């Protein structure tokens, strides 16, 4: 049993929720909160600028201090750093940006990262600015993460589309 609230249960380990990952991660405070990273670690917007404004900047500050000391991530990687005041831990995991023509087959590779946490609240990755087909994302989650996985969709006209979509 654990404190996530009002989710659509997909699959055995995947849920689905439309909801704002500040707003969710604020109030369950759950262990590991997935941000929808850059390699660079800059969060300038989307989740990730979300998440770093309701730190007032401190996930920036340590993603910088990351980054001077051990360079860019890959594309499809991922890194643990702290959850601030949202969480206990963020895990920033980068997708491929269609809008930079990345791989879409990195897809795969980002979620796997999810595999090495029990629990997540995450975002569906690649999705929004990163440019990629949302309904893509899901599939690629639920075909992809075992663990425990509580998906928060921002937008309410896409988490329903979402749900109706779902195979
Ligand atoms: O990339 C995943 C998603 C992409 C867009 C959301 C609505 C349409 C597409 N972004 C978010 N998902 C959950 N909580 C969020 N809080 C701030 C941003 C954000």
């Amino acid at each position: 049993v654990n404190s996530f609230s009002g989710y659509l249960k997909l699959t055995d380990n995947v849920y689905i929720k439309n909801a704002d990952i500040v707003e969710e991660a604020k109030k369950v405070k759950p262990t590991v909160v997935v941000n929808a990273a850059n390699v660079y670690l800059k969060h300038g917007g989307g989740v990730a600028g979300a998440l770093n404004k309701a730190t007032n900047n401190a996930m920036q500050v340590e993603s910088d201090d990351y980054i001077a000391t051990n360079g860019p991530l890959k594309v499809g990687g991922s890194c643990v750093l702290s959850g601030h005041n949202l969480a206990k831990h963020c895990l920033h995991v980068v997708g491929p940006n269609v809008n930079k023509g990345e791989d879409i087959q990195l897809l795969k590779s980002a979620y796997e990262n999810f595999n090495q946490h029990e629990v997540l609240l995450a975002p569906l990755l690649s999705a929004g600015i990163f440019g990629a087909d949302p309904i893509h994302s899901l599939r690629v989650c639920v075909d992809t993460v075992r663990t425990n996985v509580y998906l928060a969709v921002f937008d309410k006209n896409l988490y329903d589309k979402l749900v109706s979509s779902f195979l």
